[PDB]
């Protein structure tokens, strides 16, 4: 046998295109684009874990059939609220740990068991991950827990915010945080934030610490190159201490 048949999905959207071997599968994927009904490079298409690229056939990679070639939507529009994979989560026993290496260590004990979630955009995992946040009615820090780890495709552009105090974060440009408007604590958007707004912050990263409202200093859109976001579901209280600053879900 000489041609190969893959099975092309987003998680969701499920198609089966039959070529010969020697083919190159630039028209299978650009097919499968016009059937999702966008242009080729708004998606992703990856075989086991690299990301395939337009001119290659099936035999340099060493398929099989019933093979899967899974896509990933490019985000357009952000509404993708995650942060990078550098971000510094802080551990429940005081520790820092970067979300990136917390969602994908949940990712691979889940796809070694069989509860890996998938959407068109990436992939979710089951988690207990004990956390220091903010407790939304006690306005003091408290360990909460997280249950659902993410990992999404990276959006177009993204925000790098920087506080008076020296806490950085690079999230998306829809990731909220902590405001306080006329004694309201509310949360608003990335981009709804102005430089000299100041976002809610621990005073120390310690339980029971107050809030300190942490002036904004710097607010940069930039054109990222990581391929993947990362965050943390947490019930609840929707928020985690991250690089220093409570993010909000």
């Amino acid at each position: 046998e000489t041609h190969i048949n893959l099975k092309v999905s987003d998680g969701s959207s499920e198609i089966f295109f039959k070529i010969k071997k020697t083919t190159p599968l630039r028209r299978l994927m650009e097919a499968f684009a016009k059937r999702q009904g966008k242009e080729m490079d708004s998606l992703r298409f990856l075989y086991d874990g690299i990301r395939i690229q337009a001119d290659q056939t099936p035999e340099d990679l060493d398929m099989e059939d019933n093979d899967i070639i899974e896509t990933h939507r490019e985000q357009i529009g952000g509404s993708g609220k995650a942060v990078d994979y550098d971000t510094e989560v802080l551990l429940g026993d005081g520790r820092k740990r970067k979300i990136g290496e917390i969602v994908e260590e949940a990712i691979k004990k889940a796809e070694k068991e069989g509860k890996l979630g998938r959407v068109d955009d990436g992939f979710y995992a089951p988690i207990n991950l004990e956390l220091y946040a903010l407790d939304v009615r006690t306005l003091k820090v408290r360990k909460v827990k997280a249950d659902i780890a993410w990992k999404r495709t990276t959006p177009e552009k993204m925000l790098r915010i920087r506080t008076k105090r020296g806490r950085e974060i690079r999230v998306t440009p829809t990731h909220p945080f902590f405001t306080l408007e006329e004694g309201r604590i509310k949360t608003k958007k990335a981009y709804e934030l102005k430089v000299g707004e100041k976002i809610a912050t621990p005073r120390e990263e310690a339980p029971e610490a107050e809030i300190f409202w942490d002036e904004v200093v710097e607010i940069e859109e930039y054109k990222p190159n990581n391929s993947w976001v990362y965050d943390l579901q947490v019930p609840e209280h929707h928020n985690f201490i991250a690089n220093g600053i409570f993010v909000h879900n």
